[PDB]
């Protein structure tokens, strides 16, 4: 077994690498909401009154460039007004 | 076995690369919304009263210039007004 | 077995590579909404009054730009007013 | 086994490596909530009543340039007014 | 086993490696909340009553340059106004 990556390199990459050998990851999370995710065990048994009400409010705005995108030669601008 | 990548580059690059190999991810979450996702054992097991509402107000805009997708001369722009 | 990939590159690419070999992925998700996704054994077993109500309000507006679309030689632009 | 990895680089990268071997991660997280994530074991058990709400006001705005997206010439602004 | 990794570097580079070998990570959180994480044994076990109020005010904003990016030759400014 031999792995060979990214060898005699000249000049100005722009990498991002993860190698993972066997023999014998990237995560982003924005803005993520979670209610009641896991309770215990029997809750709420017997005779369990429950009011439940979730406020999200306001307008809401996302704006992404090139998510998950590599540049090159390029220009990016997000102008906004 | 002999795995080769990417090898005497020369110049100026826009890499991404994940090498996994074996021998005998990239996740991206924005606004991700979950309700009571799991319960225990035997939740509301007799005479149970849930009122359940849930409110997600307001306008929502979004904006993805180029997702999934590699540059290489190129411009890019969002220009609201 | 012999896997070659890319090898004596010479100018500026874009490039997103994941290599899997064995020998004997890119998830995005935007605005997803999950409602009792999965309860535990037995839940209201008797006698269950449950009101269940959901609200997703506003207008709702989704602009992408080439999504898994790689560029070449390209001029992209989302102009709104 | 032999992992080779990066060998004589000559000018000016710019790299993100993790690497992982066996024989025989990067976490980003803004703006998260959780509400009651997970209890002990048998909690109101009995004649329990509840009024639970949550308020998340005001409007939201995100903005992000070239999330995951590696630059090798290029030019970003994020302009506002 | 013979693990290489970045030898005879020549000239101004910008790394970041992590590497592990086994033989026989990053993380960042801005501006999470978490309510009720996680409770002892049999709470609020009889005659419970609760009432749960959260408030996040004001508006929010957010504004992020090349969040998991790394620059070879560029110029990025974030400008308000």
């Amino acid at each position: 077994l031999m792995v060979k990556v990214l060898d005699a390199v000249r000049g100005s990459p722009a990498i991002n690498v993860a190698v993972h050998v066997f023999r014998k990851i990237y995560k982003v999370e924005i803005d993520t909401k979670s209610y009641w995710k896991a309770l215990g065990s029997s809750p709420f048994h017997e005779h369990a009154e429950v009011v439940f009400t979730a406020n999200d409010s306001g307008p809401r705005r996302y704006t992404i460039a090139a998510l998950l995108s590599p540049y090159s030669y390029s220009t990016t601008a997000v102008v906004t007004n």
